[PDB]
RNA sequence: AAAA
């Protein structure tokens, strides 16, 4: 129910975060602090993410399970390395 | 918003 609506917002956000889309998504990367860290409020917004829900505590939820990412707070990074994909804004 |  909620938790099918959970596991397809969860597998979306882990392609944002996936080492595939990384090496090409500039604009994601911009927005990282410099330990890798994006509000998840931003990633919230984007459409994909938009159409499946605007419920920001399922958006929490659902990366609560995930090997992926990891979050702190209201912000969400890639485990692996995240230092390495930062870039000037 | 060529899955920011």
């Amino acid at each position: 129910s909620q938790e099918l609506l959970k596991d397809y917002i969860k597998r979306q956000i882990e392609y944002y975060f996936s080492v595939d889309n990384l090496e090409r998504d500039f604009f994601l990367r911009r927005k990282m602090d410099a330990d890798g860290f994006l509000p998840i409020t931003l990633i919230a917004s984007f459409h994909r993410v938009q159409a499946l829900t605007t419920d920001i505590s399922l958006i929490f939820a659902a990366l609560k399970d995930s090997k992926v990412v990891e979050i702190v707070d209201e912000k969400v990074r890639r485990r692996e390395e995240p230092e390495k994909w930062p870039l000037p804004p």
